């Protein structure tokens, strides 16, 4: 629907907010691999660990 990275609807699958700072973002522009939600890693990748 819509994402604070890209603000586009079309890649409407899954998308998921950041527990954390209530960042909207598609599983997509979180990370390019990520395709089915993560149910542990509710964040944005700034708020994900440098690990
Ligand atoms: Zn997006
Ligand atoms: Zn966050």
């Amino acid at each position: 629907a819509r994402c604070k990275v890209c603000r586009k609807k079309g890649e409407d699958d899954k998308l998921i907010l950041c527990d954390e700072c209530n960042k909207a973002f598609h599983l997509f522009c979180l990370r390019p691999a990520l395709y089915e939600v993560p149910d542990g890693e509710w964040q944005c990748p700034a708020c994900q660990p440098a690990t």
